[PDB]
């Protein structure tokens, strides 16, 4: 007997959200194992701002069955009843460390499964520095030293407060005072001396050009991984990218500040179950039986490291690695995050205060003051990066930052969205509003198509144009495969009455569908072949001839006529079933002097999936790659004896799962493939010479 | 015998240059037979760097009458007009394979005679191992195993790029892109990922002491023939030395790299005629009558193997040997060398990249970059950005010249994942492009859904230096697609849906689903076990078949109706679709899709329809309609239908309750 019996005839499913920076593939593999055993499928998807999006959808009774995050968010969900209560047997609970269970406990109830323990650690290049700086104060020396070598000392994400927090709290800065076994929200440690010291040091570092304020995760990763930075600050999940990198690296404790250790907020990677989920039992089985296991966490950790796991058995072995040991050493120096809801607001309040102090929009005192005032305020979560959250006597509100520093380049930063029938270009609203823009922010080649405040995203100001030639001065450009719709975005120096000239040429390229070209034609010349697949499958292959190199504007009527130098553009299309499963392959294409496809005289354009020769007389654009295929032939230059010829194409449906369809053509011919299945042949003709202007 | 008439009182001589690794003796023997018949002397010499030496002497109106080499060089000579045009009869051309003639063709003219087809093959001791390693990745293991015996696994010449090329080209590597029937010289495939993979693997091989970077032809041949190496990689011309050796050997296909086959550059051994020679006629007779023949090639091939010959007659018999067959198999995997002149410059650029990466003088990136380069201010500030949204992929492209105009000395761009890096993109314009799948989570791509649409977005970082300066730019790009009904239904956590299992042919299992949707796009399905509607609200219903390929069938909804009770058999029915057609001609009912596809879709204003009752249940009878007769999609002329309707309850899907807003 098998496990599969209990879940048989399941209409149930399992949907998982996790941040893409952790290993999704290992989790997916565990999903494949779960699918193997139980016969139930498991999906893993990464939405933008998933921790923020989850509550929104979850409120409506929709979302993933499982959500992965650091515990600090979870209690915020629990307060809203978005998380189903976990109630595992003691035997199971005993397998994980109690503090990891404490992290996920909220208001007495377990709202999630602890997975792993996350703490920021100091990552450095072993080749570049043998001994890393043990303190923060000695880094500027290193940077000044390394600046001569054409490199930098330290680069790490400055955009997320998670990364800058440890230095701030190093001297005793804190989020929410823990008192009488409970967190006090009206007691906030943001504006004290230690925070100011840490942040002042950070600002003083970036002011000295030791680090750029524009630096983010991606940039720092890229910089460090190319060995152009001596060290960075990060968690286990990064390591996977460094291993593959030629960089020889090491992980140790963060540097001290004022003789005090860096105090990182320690996260617990945790898996919550949606309260709306019908699948809760399956989720519990999956998480308990499969996800948390030596093998499972081995897999996930193998894709990307988890750091210190909550599972005792695997951890006891996993600690043997020095890096996670360093991660623990760091964690023990810092403090585990509160799971309370306010943490959502806190993080937002710091981020605003760090970037303002870094950009120089405010002093550390002013920034931290605003921060402390906004620490528990939930409204401030609604504010974008470029917005200040301002506190009135009555209530908090969002406001655009009053001052931006804009290079002639900064204006070129933009969002380009290519939709199916339309194109949209978007630019930051505040950066524009800063310059005195009330309205009519921007326009395209046609000045009548103007900017509007984006109805979806308050942050953006957007311009839209259909993707077709002639509205809003949009322009179409075709090549054999694709149709590219392009336009230019002008910025208006008028309303602001100040001149800095920039324009952005943007374009959306879409694949060309010849079936549309055929449907557009009143009476196109086309041959069709129905192909039955198995009991229930049915497919259709069509072959048609086109007047243009774009493979558009097909010939109409019962005959085609060519100039001596003319190119015939042939194309083939597949319909029915999954166009993904099968790829359209043209196995043998040839011409005959007669109408019979069985003609003893065959002139092969394509033979054995490959061109008959390398001459320009035959050009094959698309074969075996997709649902369509395309090739051109100069017909009467290729076969010249005859005043007309007929065209024949043998076609085969290529399963892309079990065989690779795209042919490899060496330019050496066997001529052993002369066997043709006439049931698979499409025929078109006659193809005649003009003989008249 | 009677040939003697056309040659009497003979004069002049014939001088031939050919590489010494091929049979010099056989060619000379044929030359001596030619001398016997014609009474004209023929000299055969093998100079050092003969291919480089030929143009030098040829420029002065001095040199050999005939030159033997791979075709890739010849177009370089032809461009210099050092080669006389050959004009053999069709009857003769039919005797050799056309592609061999295509190789020797340049700018429309045939500049030389094809002799043989050469491709690198994997030579191994058949006695030593029954089956050779099928991949490159497993070689270090074999070597480590063989390291205990005081020997090595694989040794071959690393000095000539010709021998190392296949691994480089195994994964997506290429010299010159073949487009519109001609080779593109400004389109170069040297700096791509696969080449880097292969060459990096090679460096990693020599770094592990599995093979010495100093290894050359002599060393590998001498070593393998003496049994100090288990296997090597080489062409036919080497075999002659292995045959005499007591070693029992075999020849097979090169090992795969990254799941893809090795693509050796396939050479065509070819004989060109000097343009300065008055003796061209004699050269032509020599090449046509004697050199290319069963008897002629027999001598040369018997002396040393030519591999697969261009001559049909001799090849047809010669294929029966497994070695040349393996050589053919290898040839079929790779691609023939372009005949263009630039190849002369190419080989020089790669050779530098092979030795520099091996010795450790440069990184693979630097070497391949330099090679690729060798192969081929600001007033207003503007940028060129092109986004291509494919079905399975996205490509983002930025124009080079604009980046230069914007003051970028060098271009580094990448996505959220720094592992995804830009490459040089050749189109109607020269671009720098990055590619990513259109699904979320590779390359740090992220999904954003709204009720109607699934939007896949990512950020493109663009900067001059890896260490970031004051100038760095980032560009957010996104591809938004409409949501599929099935997908919308499958994505939903707890959608309201009714399902019916169907068997077809008694084989396999399929199902039919009916579900309710909040949007006119038929997306954003209702959640829960019940739906509640305003009096004026529109219920968007859809029905789809799932669980495998039903493509031969179109989903047809014959009768769809509402009942005040939960019973589908209720005598009181309000018909939305009756006799396959919409009950009313009004905006109150719209049937979007019926009998057309695997899906069906319709909207109804439910409570103007149901009237007096504050709740209803929805019922849809469904059938698989065979589309072969093309009668499936129903035609509705008028709103008048028979009240009597025959319904099979086994095919009816039921959903409810559907309740009115405000009690
Ligand atoms: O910086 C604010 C952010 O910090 C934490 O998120 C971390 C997370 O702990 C790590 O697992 C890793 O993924 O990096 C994240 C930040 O980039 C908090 O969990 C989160 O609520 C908070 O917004
Ligand atoms: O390595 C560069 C070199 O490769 C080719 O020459 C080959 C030749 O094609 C083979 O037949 C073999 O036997 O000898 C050479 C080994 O490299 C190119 O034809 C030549 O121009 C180039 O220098
Ligand atoms: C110029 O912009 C940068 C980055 O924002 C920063 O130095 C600051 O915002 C501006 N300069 C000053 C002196 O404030
Ligand atoms: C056609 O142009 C598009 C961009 O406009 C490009 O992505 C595609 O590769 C081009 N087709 C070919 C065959 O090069
Ligand atoms: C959903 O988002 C897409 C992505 O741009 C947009 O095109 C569409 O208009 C949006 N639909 C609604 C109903 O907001
Ligand atoms: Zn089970
Ligand atoms: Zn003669």
């Amino acid at each position: 007997g098998h496990h599969h019996h209990h879940h048989k005839t399941e209409e149930g499913k399992l949907v998982i959200w996790i941040n893409g920076d952790k290993g999704y593939n290992g989790l997916a593999e565990v999903g494949k194992k779960f699918e193997k055993d139980t016969g139930i499928k498991v999906t893993v998807e990464h939405p933008d701002k998933l921790e923020e999006k989850f509550p929104q959808v979850a409120a409506t009774g929709d979302g993933p069955d499982i959500i992965f995050w650091a515990h600090d968010r979870f209690g915020g969900y629990a307060q809203s009843g978005l998380l189903a209560e976990i109630t595992p047997a003691a035997a199971f609970q005993d397998k994980l460390y109690p503090f990891t269970w404490d992290a996920v406990r909220y208001n007495g109830k377990l709202i999630a499964y602890p997975i792993a323990v996350e703490a920021l650690s100091l990552i450095y290049n072993k080749d570049l520095l043998p001994n890393p700086p043990k303190t923060w104060e000695e880094i500027p020396a290193l940077d000044k030293e390394l600046k001569a070598k054409g490199k930098s000392a330290l680069m790490f994400n400055l955009q997320e407060p998670y990364f800058t927090w440890p230095l701030i709290a190093a001297d005793g800065g804190y989020a929410f005072k823990y008192a009488a076994g409970k967190y006090d929200i009206k007691d906030v440690g943001v504006d004290n001396a230690g925070a100011k010291a840490g942040l002042t040091f950070l600002v003083d570092l970036i002011k000295n050009k030791h680090m750029n304020a524009d630096t983010d995760y991606s940039i720092a990763e890229h910089a460090f991984n190319h060995g152009e930075t001596a060290m960075t600050i990060n968690g286990p999940w990064a390591w996977s990218n460094i291993d593959t990198s030629a960089v020889n690296y090491g992980v140790t404790v963060l540097p001290t500040f004022k003789g005090q250790p860096s105090k990182p907020f320690v996260g617990v990677l945790s898996a919550g179950i949606n309260a709306a989920s019908p699948n809760k039992e399956l989720a519990k089985e999956f998480l308990e039986n499969y996800l948390l296991t030596d093998e499972g966490l081995e897999a996930v950790n193998k894709d990307k490291p988890l750091g210190a796991v909550a599972l005792k058995s695997y951890e006891e072995e996993l600690v043997k690695d020095p890096r996670v040991a360093a991660t623990m050493e760091n964690a023990q120096k810092g403090e585990i995050m509160p799971n309370i809801p306010q943490m959502s607001a806190f993080w937002y309040a710091v981020r605003t205060a760090v970037i303002n102090a870094a950009s120089g929009r405010q002093t550390v005192d002013a920034a931290l003051a605003a921060a402390q005032t906004n620490a528990a305020a939930g409204t401030c979560e609604e504010c974008s990066i470029d917005e200040d959250c301002k506190s009135n006597n009555g209530r908090w509100h969002c406001q655009c930052k009053q001052d931006f520093n804009i290079t002639d380049i900064s204006l070129l930063e933009h969002r380009l969205e290519c939709g199916a029938n339309d194109m949209k270009v978007s630019l930051g609203k505040c950066q524009l509003k800063s310059l005195g823009f009330d309205k009519v922010f921007m326009y395209l080649s046609d000045s009548r198509c103007s900017g509007f405040n984006d109805r979806d995203n308050r942050d953006w100001v957007s311009v839209v144009t259909p993707a077709r030639d002639g509205p809003c001065g949009t322009v179409l450009t075709r090549n054999e495969t694709h149709a590219t719709y392009s336009n230019t975005l002008y910025l208006a120096d008028e309303i602001i009455i100040r001149d800095l000239n920039i324009k952005i040429n943007f374009a959306c390229s879409y694949p060309l569908d010849m079936k549309v070209s055929l449907k557009t034609a009143l009476q196109p010349m086309v041959s069709a072949l129905n192909i039955r697949v198995g009991g229930t499958g049915m497919f259709t292959v069509r072959m048609a001839l086109f007047q243009t190199p774009s493979y558009t504007q097909p010939y109409q009527g019962s005959s085609v006529t060519l100039s001596t130098e003319a190119f015939l553009y042939v194309g083939t299309m597949l319909d029915g079933g999954d166009l993904s499963r099968f790829a359209l392959l043209m196995t043998n294409c040839y011409a005959t002097p007669s109408s019979q496809a069985t003609d003893p005289l065959k002139y092969f354009i394509i033979q054995d999936r490959c061109p008959h020769t390398r001459d320009s007389t035959i050009q094959v654009v698309e074969n075996g790659e997709s649902s369509q295929g395309r090739f051109s032939v100069q017909m009467f230059r290729f076969a010249g004896n005859y005043d007309l010829v007929y065209l024949h194409c043998e076609v085969y449906l290529c399963d892309t799962m079990n065989e690779k369809c795209k042919p490899t053509c060496s330019g050496t011919a066997f001529a052993s493939g002369s066997v043709i299945d006439q049931s698979r042949v499409l025929n078109l003709g006659p193809i005649t010479r003009k003989g008249v202007q």
